[PDB]
RNA sequence: GUUUGCGCGCCAUGGGCGCGCUCUAACGGGUGUAAGUCCCGAACAUGCCCAGGUAGUGGGAAAUGUAUAGCCGAACAGCAAGGGUGUCUACUGUGAGGUGGAAUCUGAAGGAAGCUGUAAGCGAAUCUCUGGUCCGACGGACAGAAAUCGCAUAUAAGGCUAGGCUUCGGUGAUAAGCUGGCAAAGAACAGUGAAGUCUAAUAACUGAAGCAGAGUAAAUGCGGCGGAUAUAUGGAGAGAAAGAGCGUGCACCUUAAGCGUGGAGGUCUCACAGAGGUUAGCCUAGUAACAACGAACUGUGAGAAGUCAGCCGAGCCCAUAGUAGUGAAGAAGUCUCUGUAAUGGGGAUGGAGCGAAGGGGCGAACAAUCAUAAUGUCUCGUAUUGCAGAAAUGACAACAUCUGCCGUAACCAAUCGGGUAAAAGGUGGUCAAAUCAAGCGAGACGGAAAGGAGUUGAUUGAACCGCCGUAUACGGAACCGUACGUACGGUGGUGUGAGAGGUCGGAAUUUCUCAAUUAAGAGAAAUUCUUCCUACUCGAU
């Protein structure tokens, strides 16, 4: 009697909006999202009987845009009451539950103070999931055989279902975890399992990876699954350090983000680059705004200064680049407030010298009032206004 | 749209080939028939070293200058004919315009074959060895192409820049080159420096190799192989060898800003003749051109400024023009040798031709895009088959599970020797199934319709980045350039920059009309896009 609550007009009309807010990929069908509203509009009576009478035949590397409306509705209808089911330490694919708050109550159990870290993870996750598990799980929890139905020949046959059914089968897990008694979170896929003993952290090991293997179906790696200080194995792109004072054990970005974070800079404020600096500091801003509201609680203010260090030789050294004439080099230079012969033979040494324009009369020639002027703001003072 | 950039002609102050004299190693001597060639000698000044934080004397090792005849002139200065101004001004014309000046800017990398004077540099047949460099196209280095070989090469080789760290911390001089954190190349300065050769002398006083990174890219790097090498490339050895200036000759050969001349096509001005409307009187423009508003258009005649940028483009068309030119020192054409990738070059006949400039058109071709007898399957039966739920009873109290301990160590933290399934230990019986069983299915079996594995039309190809070869020049030998330097022949890449004016064409949309003024339908003015045009204004080469 479910369907019967999945097919209400307000419940398809929002599964309809939130799949047009997605913007997603057409693909093989090649339906535009606008065509669908369409197309719905027309066959609205066709796919809710089809629904109903169990006759429906979805098909598929891009899934069919009417089955991604189909898929929101599901998910509409379905996370309610399976979200006081699920449990209250997994903060995958929920509202009001991310991956900041996972790596918080991380520090706080770490403020308890556990030793070694389990990295477990599960290869391949989707074909270790046994449909029939997945849907006696589902059968066991709602009673109702139609939206059974329509899952089963689903999985048979980005999505918003794969949050749903990845975080039932975790979620039997995390319940048999607090059976245990063992402290744990995990995100999506990945789990960080707590234990204060290496002994105990290679019995744990064993217990989970044999727990997983029989009972659940599913698999475990043993390439990331190793036993390891909290400094040497990483959580969704954070990595824990120790502060030298006994009572925290405290976090910061994982040197990969910072590399990814540098590597994205570097090649977007290339100085070889045809567009207007205002452009890319729009797109630079674009991006520390990002990565701050992701990078919050992880510290790297004294790796983030050096970067903007570096943000500011990179704008001027760029600036320099796109002046490109000697002369309105000159021009530019003591308009800028500097005398004109020092003008001279800095303009005639411009050709290369990235020496002197790290640091020098280059250095001077564009400051950090005038690139407050410009508009960009500086990593610490997003820092400092952040909570 | 980047000062110049077109055709034809003349002229070397350019080069070559013959001739003539004369000069040549500081100054001097030898040597030998013969020295410019081979040998020998002095002084001063500089570099380098004795300073040992210094620096004036005082001395010494290589090297260099004074010091070949002579060359060539800096990214050096001064001058400078010319060229520009969208800057002022005097004159001249009815007018398009012309001319002369003041204020400047330029006077360049391709002919005032610009002038004068410098710094630095150079500075002698040929042979041999060697270092360095450059080249053997372009194309991230494929394809294509006439156009080396093998690897490597972007989350980035390899070259650099500044630090951390492991190990060692008097000999020099010379001097092509290499690098100074990257498009490429050059100058200057700085720091190093290959092959060798020469030298390894004298008495003092007042930092280099290797390992990990952090940075740093408009991409090449390394190793052969062939070749080139007069910025007279760095040197080493043979070599009684040739170099330099000046004059001069040729039926010798060339040059983009010099000199003379030629300008189509298209734009503008003016006076005549025909239309036009203004009220026999006026005007015939303004808008960059196109379109449009418009009376504002057209054949004449008189002029004026004026060209000249490979990009798909053979050839035909217009006009200067079959003219300027060129051609009897000899044209077109024919015949016979010959080269390249292609363009080309001789020779013999032959006895009059041959034959320009810029701008628009049309346009073949080339290129791109677009047109041109199984499985299988839907529907019932038929019993299996995939996972869950309490478990009479049977077997076993042995399996799941959370908690990191030993000592020793002067107090353990292998922080010292064990052990990571080290110990002490909590919690929960653990299961094979009599038994039955929602829901979703998934397979498997028959009966049930059939079916089965070359060519041409159209549209676009705006603009650019180059590279190679012969010829011809310059900055700066190579390299990098000078519009790809330019001409001709070869050859790959990128693909439609802004603003403004149009075309407001086509569609959506604001407003109207139509389909009944009803569709998310169609159309008309115009908003956006799109299509197309425009150097008009900017930007790019
Ligand atoms: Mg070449
Ligand atoms: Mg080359
Ligand atoms: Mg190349
Ligand atoms: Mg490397
Ligand atoms: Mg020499
Ligand atoms: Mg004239
Ligand atoms: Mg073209
Ligand atoms: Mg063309
Ligand atoms: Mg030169
Ligand atoms: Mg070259
Ligand atoms: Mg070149
Ligand atoms: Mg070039
Ligand atoms: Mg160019
Ligand atoms: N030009």
């Amino acid at each position: 009697n479910l369907m019967e609550q999945i097919l209400s007009s307000d419940n398809l009309n929002r599964a309809y909006l939130q799949v047009v807010r997605n913007k997603g990929a057409e693909g093989v069908d090649g339906m535009k999202y606008t065509e669908l509203k369409e197309h719905l509009a027309k066959n609205g009576e066709t796919i809710k009987g089809q629904l109903r009478t169990r006759k429906y035949k979805p098909q598929p590397g891009v899934p069919t845009v009417t089955d991604r409306f189909i898929q929101q509705a599901i998910a509409q209808v379905l996370t309610p009451i399976y979200e006081e089911q699920f449990h209250d330490h997994s903060y995958g694919f929920r509202p009001n539950r991310c991956a900041q708050q996972a790596i918080l109550t991380a520090l706080n159990i770490m403020n308890d103070g556990n030793d070694w870290i389990v990295d477990i993870d599960l290869e391949k996750f989707f074909d270790t999931v046994n449909h029939d598990k997945l849907m006696t799980l589902i059968g066991r929890t709602i009673k109702d055989g139609d939206v059974i139905s329509i899952v089963r020949k689903y999985l048979v046959s980005g999505g918003n279902l794969s949050p749903l059914l990845a975080n039932i089968m975790l979620n039997e897990l995390d319940k048999e975890m607090e059976k245990r008694g063992l402290n744990f979170v995990r995100y999506a896929d990945d789990c960080i399992i707590m234990v204060g003993s290496e002994m105990s952290a290679n019995r744990v090991m064993r217990n989970i990876s044999r727990f997983i293997e029989e009972k659940l179906g599913l698999k475990v790696n043993m390439t990331k699954s190793k036993v390891d200080r909290p400094s040497g194995l990483k959580y969704l792109g954070f990595g824990f350090y120790f502060d030298p004072r006994a009572h925290q054990f405290k976090a910061k970005p994982h040197a990969k983000s910072v590399a990814k974070f540098k590597k994205r800079m570097k090649e977007l404020t290339c100085r070889s680059w045809g567009v207007s600096n205002s452009y890319k500091v729009e797109k630079l801003n674009q991006l520390i705004r990002g990565w701050i509201n992701y990078f919050k609680i992880g510290s790297m203010k004294t790796l983030c200064k050096e970067l903007d260090s570096r943000i500011r030789y990179r704008l001027r050294m760029c600036i320099w680049k796109q002046w490109k004439t000697p002369q309105n080099q000159e021009k530019n230079l003591v308009k800028l407030g500097i005398d004109r012969n020092t003008a001279r033979r800095v303009a005639y040494t411009g050709k290369r010298i990235a020496y002197v324009c790290n640091k020098g009369a280059v250095n001077v020639a564009i400051s950090n009032k005038r690139l407050a002027s410009f508009g960009l703001i500086s990593m610490l003072d997003y820092y400092i206004e952040k909570c």
